[PDB]
């Protein structure tokens, strides 16, 4: 209808239990074109202009499963305005894995950080403000068991949108990365699409096949990210993907000491 929201997050995340809440009786299930992996939307119920695009649950957006390609197509292609990544609180760090990727496809993100009923029983606290903060993007604690933050969260990710958000506000890494990214970038110009510009220069750093043959870029742009590759595989001493991954576990990692307590 109006507002098209993503609804992803980790497996066992509660992305059904608030799927379910959010939407009620106003679901629709089916296909993903070609493949059997189940596709399922749904109308808000308290709001039929915002229809709610489930996602497979996956830990990464990188794999080539079904379920990871699916919500990667889906993702960079242009039906939607929102992403509202489910979180699980009680395992922050592991699921903040993919909530960096989502951030850097330049559809604004907004955190259901479900099972705040469960923290405190674990000994865990979260500053949600400081969260925020350092991710760039809105919180909002949520609990499908107690029925908290729904309606909360919902209003936030239908407000915070690619027709409402001016600049991309990625996880910054390590100055030398950037420097290749912003590289790539200057090489890429207009082969890609601008929301999402970061994240084919991130996946052609990587040297992802499947990115590289759907660009089709040309002679002297393949050159030049060869020799940006090369070049900062070198300064590292590692390989492309290692440098990525490590960047991201470095940042969560900031984030984690900075939000999380005992
Ligand atoms: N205590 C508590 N349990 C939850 C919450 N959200 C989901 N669950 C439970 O977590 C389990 C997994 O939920 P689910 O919606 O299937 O997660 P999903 O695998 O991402 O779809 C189920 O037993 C839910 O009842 C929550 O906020 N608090």
């Amino acid at each position: 209808s109006m507002t098209e929201i993503a609804l992803i997050g980790n497996p066992n995340s509660g992305k059904t239990s608030l799927f379910n809440l959010i939407t009620g009786h106003n679901q629709r299930v089916g296909n993903w074109p070609g493949v059997t992996v189940e596709r399922k939307s749904g109308l808000v119920k308290k709001n039929k202009d915002l229809e709610i695009q489930d996602l497979p649950g996956i830990y990464s957006m990188s794999p080539y499963s079904p379920e990871a390609k699916v919500a990667r197509d889906y993702l960079l292609s242009q039906r939607a305005d929102s992403i509202l990544n489910v979180v699980d609180a009680t395992n922050l760090e592991r699921n903040l894995y993919l909530t960096t990727q989502l951030i850097e496809t330049g559809i604004p993100v907004t955190i259901a950080l479900n099972m705040i009923d469960v923290l405190d029983g674990q000994g865990k606290k979260i500053n949600v403000d400081k969260l925020s903060y350092h991710l760039g993007v809105p919180v909002v604690a949520t609990s499908a068991l107690k029925q908290t933050g729904v309606d909360q969260v919902v209003k936030k990710a239908a407000h915070t949108t690619t027709s409402t958000v001016g600049d991309l506000a990625f996880p910054i890494y390590d100055d030398r990365l950037e420097a290749a990214i912003s590289q790539i970038l200057e090489v890429l110009g207009n082969s890609v699409p601008q929301r999402s510009a970061r994240f084919y220069a991130i996946k052609l750093f990587e040297q992802d096949s499947l990115v590289e043959a759907e660009l089709d870029l040309s002679q002297f742009q393949r050159k030049e990210i060869e020799d940006i590759i090369r070049i900062t595989e070198e300064i590292f001493t590692e390989d492309a993907e290692s440098i990525v991954i490590n960047e991201r576990y470095a940042f969560i990692e900031r984030v984690c000491q900075m939000a999380e307590s005992h």
